[PDB]
């Protein structure tokens, strides 16, 4: 039902700002909540469990010259400009939100990480 996915995929993205930023826990709790509503709302007609690939690339979240739209709209609404962002997120993140799996890489030669992985 796409909320376990998205809550792990903000869940780190919050920790980034929290660990690497000076963001209270009023502001981290409003871009918790906002980025999961925008994503449920971006994710919903492009989700599909039975073929986790699918779609893939759409709900892909990527940072590069330009911070992700999604991210950049909601931290606005927390007071965090788009320069700030590239400077407390990692510079060249790709995140991928699917069903029963996120994952994460920090720069195009990075790791890939596992952020959550559960059973159909």
């Amino acid at each position: 039902d796409m909320l376990p996915e998205i809550a792990a995929a903000v869940g780190f993205l919050s920790s980034l700002l929290r660990t690497r930023g000076c963001v209270s826990e009023q502001r981290l709790k409003v871009f918790s909540g906002a980025l999961q509503e925008a994503l449920t709302e971006h994710y919903k007609h492009h989700w599909f469990p039975e073929k986790p690939s699918k779609g893939s690339g759409y709900r892909c979240i990527r940072i590069n010259h330009k911070m992700d739209p999604i991210i950049s709209r909601v931290a606005s609404q927390i007071g965090l400009s788009q320069p700030q962002l590239h400077q407390l997120l990692p510079s060249e993140l790709t995140l991928w939100v699917d069903p029963y799996e996120v994952s994460y890489r920090i720069g195009e030669d990075g790791s890939i990480c596992v952020l959550y992985e559960e059973a159909p």
